[PDB]
């Protein structure tokens, strides 16, 4: 219950992140949190000891998974889905700052960003997770099952790859080496949501540098960003 | 592969309003319709013929790069195009909010918005997909894999447990909040003690789970009442029916 008295004298400001030393989705919030300049504690839970299943924590995230973020300033608000946490942070920053950093003050851009973000957490992350399970942890080796998800994951990358190619193509049509982004010709939580998972697809035989050119650049760019490194060391 | 029809659509696009690209067996398609309907937004639905490869129409893969449904076009906003059911809902509730002043199925307070998304993502991230895999192995995979079918059926029963537990707490709340009992059948919601897109998002699928052998009414009491109130609403009925 190391989480108990952590709930009897909580901070007056700042944030407390609930992640795991390997949870890619946990890294999603770290990166965004660092990028926006928010100061935050980080509590790494141990799945094996079942800590993400203990009472005091599912009181924070009923689903009992990571990440989960306590917003101390907002009277210790609890947000749990990584996607929910990102939209909360960029919203929170735009409200305090007046500058849509990693976000957008335009409605059509927000929709396009939410689109790529929902697509990421629902069509990209889950499938990868599934691919990982059948290749490394499922109670039995079943190729058809692994192929299913690795294939789907390639379908997804093909989607983003073609998307980035059109953006590039659009840029290059500037005949009178630049980074490309999914929305608004600017980096947003739409792009950063993919990096944590992009760095792990090799464990399932997907070579981005060889298979997805525009994606390799897109992600080489994000990986070179301090915050992404400044919090990817586990 | 005949999408000569879909191509015609993109040359003569309506002035303003909304067009929805869905399919008669797409729960997520109806999740959109249901909300598009609760907010009073008029719209025409195009049911893409996947068998004819209409979802591969170059014109359609520009609106929705992922060639999947739903997909909503906001003609009013210069034919803008949103493609994730979750992204479509948020578009609607925000659009509705700045155009009326009243956040129907939404919330005007930052906190409540975070809590609504939480459930919303949970529904699009952990609910729909697992139900899609359970359904896949139990019915369409290339071979029988009982362990794969059990794995996903369990996840669906586990996520349902989360919602059920969530709704149970909300009930206990209201109760010991005016009984200082009859109020054991007063409508309850996930956030703000009001119906929101957080709640509605689930109804389309909640009628799909019998196919994987889950009996909500017998196994999820709180969920059962929850879905039944939403099902009695005129706007919901019109949506699922059309
Ligand atoms: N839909 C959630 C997924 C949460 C999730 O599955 N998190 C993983 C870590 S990436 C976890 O908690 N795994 C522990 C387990 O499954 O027991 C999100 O995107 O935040």
């Amino acid at each position: 219950s190391r989480i108990t008295k952590f709930f009897q004298e909580q901070p007056l400001e700042g944030y407390t992140l609930f992640s795991h030393r390997s949870a890619p989705n946990g890294f999603k919030v770290a990166i965004v949190l660092s990028e926006l300049g928010f100061h935050y504690n980080t509590i790494f839970l141990d799945f094996n000891l079942g800590e993400h299943r203990a009472p005091e924590f599912v009181s924070v995230n009923p689903n009992a998974r990571v990440p989960a973020l306590i917003d101390h300033g907002m009277d210790n608000l609890s947000i749990w889905e990584s996607g929910a946490i990102l939209l909360h942070l960029v919203n929170k920053y735009y409200k305090e700052t007046g500058n849509p950093l990693l976000w957008s003050d335009d409605l059509a851009d927000q929709s396009q960003i939410n689109a790529w973000l929902f697509f990421q957490t629902s069509g990209h992350a889950p499938m990868i997770g599934q691919a990982l399970h059948f290749r490394y942890f499922h109670s039995q080796k079943i190729a058809s099952a692994v192929e299913r998800y690795t294939d789907e994951v390639r379908r997804v990358y093909g989607v983003v790859e073609m998307a980035l190619a059109e953006r590039r193509e659009a840029l290059v049509m500037e005949l009178d080496d630049y980074p490309v982004w999914l929305v608004g010709d600017k980096l947003t939580i739409a792009d950063l949501a993919f990096v944590p998972w992009n760095n792990v697809v090799d464990r399932i035989g997907i070579n981005i540098k060889i298979e997805f050119p525009e994606v390799y650049k897109w992600t080489k760019h994000m990986m070179r960003r301090p915050a992404v490194i400044k919090a990817l060391r586990g």
